[PDB]
């Protein structure tokens, strides 16, 4: 209702899913509607790499050239001399949505066929990658392939970064990278109060896609799991990052 509202005043759809670890209490609007995922996929993405390599194999060092480098490198056209190790490319997939770095992490892990094998395997029965970036971003409404649902993100999420798909240090390094991101200020950071630590990974796409999903940590208790998705309307809509800070403190409302 007060999401029906946002809805109203920004002319979107929303897809909200939220978990309180400790209580099991949930906020769910739409949250089993289905919306590109866009970069939120590189979260999901380091979580089967970490799995798929000990912490010393992210050292080995991964060559490229400018024909690696796609529409958007900010950390990645910075090395093409020397290349990066996997563990400087999941730094700058993560904390800066490189979409070179991405499809590098894909490639070593297999592509998109073997990552949805991969979620597939730890019970993620939803989240449907298909293709690298970018093309994964260009969805109209009703198709399915690189989209996944805000109750599916946010479980999939917790699997990697709070339960048992992983073994703690490399659950450490996954929340480390997450809690340094530096693309996700004005959207779920933005709707909690200060000194609640946040692990986000933001995404955008074509028909106003916008997205954030993350962890946060109250100091007081256990964490929150939350997805905030939203789409429009027009292929070519803009989206206000607004929208998902305002979803998020009534999120936050609703469970406080
Ligand atoms: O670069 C782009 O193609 C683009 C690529 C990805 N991308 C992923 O999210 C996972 C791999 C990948 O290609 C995600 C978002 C965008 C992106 C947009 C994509 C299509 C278009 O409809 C508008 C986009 O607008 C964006 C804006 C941003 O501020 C930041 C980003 C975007």
């Amino acid at each position: 209702d007060d999401f029906a509202k946002l809805e109203e005043q920004f002319d979107a759809k929303l897809g909200i899913f939220a978990l309180d670890t400790g209580t099991n209490r949930t906020v769910a609007y739409r949250p089993d509607e289905r919306f590109a995922f866009a970069s939120t996929i590189k979260a999901l993405t380091v979580g089967v790499l970490l799995q798929q390599k000990s912490i010393e194999d992210l050292n080995q060092r991964i060559t490229y050239t400018r024909d690696d480098l796609v529409n958007y490198n900010p950390i990645t056209e910075k090395h093409v001399d020397t290349g990066m190790t996997l563990k400087e490319l999941a730094d700058a997939s993560l904390r800066y949505s490189d979409n070179a770095a991405q499809n590098l992490i894909l490639k070593q892990i297999g592509g998109p066929e073997s990552l949805k094998k991969e979620l597939r395997k730890i019970g993620d029965e939803v989240t449907n990658p298909e293709r690298f970036c970018p093309e994964l971003n260009e969805v109209n409404p009703g198709e399915t392939q690189d989209t996944s649902t805000a109750r599916a993100l946010v479980t999939s999420l917790r699997a990697f970064a709070l339960e048992d798909k992983l073994p703690s240090e490399k659950r450490e390094l996954l929340i480390d990278w997450m809690k340094r991101n530096t693309t996700g200020d004005a959207l779920i950071r933005a709707g909690v109060p200060d000194g609640w630590e946040v692990a986000d990974k933001t995404g955008a796409a074509s028909y106003g896609t916008r997205n954030d999903i993350a962890i946060i940590w109250p100091p007081k208790g256990d964490p929150v799991v939350l997805a905030v998705l939203s789409s429009r309307d027009k292929k070519d809509a803009k989206y206000d990052d607004k929208l998902i800070a305002e979803a998020t403190k009534v999120v936050m409302k609703a469970l406080n």
